[PDB]
Protein backbone atom coordinates (compact mmCIF):
# COMPACT_ATOMS: atom_id res chain seq x y z
CA UNK A 1 0.00 0.00 0.00
CA UNK A 2 1.09 3.55 -0.57
CA UNK A 3 0.18 5.48 2.33
CA UNK A 4 -1.07 9.36 2.28
CA UNK A 5 1.53 11.24 4.28
CA UNK A 6 -1.81 12.16 6.73
CA UNK A 7 -2.88 8.97 6.40
CA UNK A 8 0.62 7.66 7.21
CA UNK A 9 1.03 10.09 10.60
CA UNK A 10 -2.44 9.02 11.75
CA UNK A 11 -1.95 5.30 11.89
CA UNK A 12 1.78 6.28 13.19
CA UNK A 13 0.04 7.97 15.96
CA UNK A 14 -2.47 5.28 16.81
CA UNK A 15 0.54 3.08 16.89
CA UNK A 16 2.38 4.47 19.31
CA UNK A 17 5.03 5.98 17.81
CA UNK A 18 3.91 10.19 18.37
CA UNK A 19 7.21 11.10 21.12
CA UNK A 20 8.19 7.60 21.67
CA UNK A 21 11.43 7.31 23.32
CA UNK A 22 11.00 11.38 22.50
CA UNK A 23 10.86 11.54 18.42
CA UNK A 24 8.00 13.41 17.83
CA UNK A 25 5.87 12.00 14.99
CA UNK A 26 7.28 14.18 12.05
CA UNK A 27 10.59 12.21 12.64
CA UNK A 28 8.62 9.08 11.99
CA UNK A 29 6.49 10.50 8.81
CA UNK A 30 10.15 12.21 7.92
CA UNK A 31 12.34 8.67 8.41
CA UNK A 32 9.05 6.74 6.07
CA UNK A 33 9.44 8.90 2.93
CA UNK A 34 12.84 8.67 2.54
CA UNK A 35 13.30 5.34 3.37
CA UNK A 36 10.08 3.64 1.56
CA UNK A 37 7.97 6.74 0.07
CA UNK A 38 5.79 5.58 2.15
CA UNK A 39 5.08 2.60 0.30
CA UNK A 40 4.16 -0.68 2.48
CA UNK A 41 5.73 -2.57 -0.89
CA UNK A 42 9.33 -1.32 -1.03
CA UNK A 43 12.16 -3.32 -0.74
CA UNK A 44 16.38 -2.75 -1.21
CA UNK A 45 19.18 -5.14 -0.99
CA UNK A 46 22.14 -3.69 1.07
CA UNK A 47 25.77 -3.52 -0.46
CA UNK A 48 26.47 -6.66 2.29
CA UNK A 49 23.52 -8.97 0.86
CA UNK A 50 20.98 -8.36 3.66
CA UNK A 51 17.77 -6.35 2.66
CA UNK A 52 15.72 -3.37 3.98
CA UNK A 53 11.50 -4.23 4.18
CA UNK A 54 8.51 -2.09 4.24
CA UNK A 55 7.33 1.51 5.67
CA UNK A 56 10.81 1.97 7.60
CA UNK A 57 12.53 -0.15 5.50
CA UNK A 58 13.93 -2.50 8.23
CA UNK A 59 17.03 -5.02 7.27
CA UNK A 60 17.61 -8.37 7.60
CA UNK A 61 21.15 -8.89 9.22
CA UNK A 62 19.45 -8.23 12.50
CA UNK A 63 16.03 -7.37 12.75
CA UNK A 64 13.80 -9.86 10.73
CA UNK A 65 14.08 -13.53 8.66
CA UNK A 66 13.74 -13.40 4.93
CA UNK A 67 15.64 -16.75 4.94
CA UNK A 68 18.59 -15.43 2.60
CA UNK A 69 20.95 -13.40 5.03
CA UNK A 70 23.62 -15.42 6.09
CA UNK A 71 24.40 -14.86 9.47
CA UNK A 72 21.19 -13.31 10.80
CA UNK A 73 19.48 -12.58 13.67
CA UNK A 74 15.61 -12.18 13.48
CA UNK A 75 15.29 -10.04 16.36
CA UNK A 76 12.21 -8.65 16.21
CA UNK A 77 11.13 -12.24 15.52
CA UNK A 78 8.92 -12.46 12.54
CA UNK A 79 9.23 -13.23 8.56
CA UNK A 80 10.45 -10.03 6.70
CA UNK A 81 7.61 -10.00 4.37
CA UNK A 82 5.22 -9.31 7.53
CA UNK A 83 7.11 -6.11 7.17
CA UNK A 84 5.07 -5.44 3.46
CA UNK A 85 1.69 -5.74 4.38
CA UNK A 86 -0.67 -3.17 4.26
CA UNK A 87 -1.19 -3.03 7.95
CA UNK A 88 1.77 -1.54 9.94
CA UNK A 89 1.84 -3.15 12.82
CA UNK A 90 4.73 -5.47 12.48
CA UNK A 91 6.79 -1.74 11.35
CA UNK A 92 5.99 -0.39 14.38
CA UNK A 93 6.45 -2.18 16.42
CA UNK A 94 9.65 -3.55 15.44
CA UNK A 95 10.69 0.15 14.95
CA UNK A 96 10.12 0.40 18.77
CA UNK A 97 12.65 -2.16 19.24
CA UNK A 98 14.81 -0.92 17.11
CA UNK A 99 15.01 2.99 18.31
CA UNK A 100 15.52 1.65 22.06
CA UNK A 101 18.27 -0.01 20.85
CA UNK A 102 20.87 2.20 21.97
CA UNK A 103 21.22 4.89 19.27
CA UNK A 104 17.73 6.22 18.24
CA UNK A 105 16.39 6.90 15.20
CA UNK A 106 20.25 7.44 14.28
CA UNK A 107 19.48 3.55 13.13
CA UNK A 108 17.62 5.02 10.27
CA UNK A 109 20.66 6.52 7.80
CA UNK A 110 17.61 8.27 5.57
CA UNK A 111 16.22 9.92 9.12
CA UNK A 112 19.91 10.81 10.16
CA UNK A 113 21.06 12.49 6.62
CA UNK A 114 17.75 13.89 5.94
CA UNK A 115 15.41 14.63 8.23
CA UNK A 116 17.94 15.20 11.86
CA UNK A 117 18.35 18.55 12.19
CA UNK A 118 15.51 19.93 10.13
CA UNK A 119 12.54 21.06 10.76
CA UNK A 120 10.44 17.81 11.15
CA UNK A 121 7.11 19.23 12.08
CA UNK A 122 6.20 20.12 8.27
CA UNK A 123 6.23 16.30 7.73
CA UNK A 124 2.61 16.46 9.27
CA UNK A 125 1.65 20.04 8.97
CA UNK A 126 -2.15 20.32 7.59
CA UNK A 127 -3.19 16.57 9.14
CA UNK A 128 -5.56 15.81 11.58
CA UNK A 129 -4.05 14.44 14.30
Amino acid sequence: KVFGRCELAAAMKRHGLDNYRGYSLGNWVCAAKFESNFNTQATNRNTDGSTDYGILQINSRWWCNDGRTPGSRNLCNIPCSALLSSDITASVNCAKKIVSDGNGMNAWVAWRNRCKGTDVQAWIRGCRL
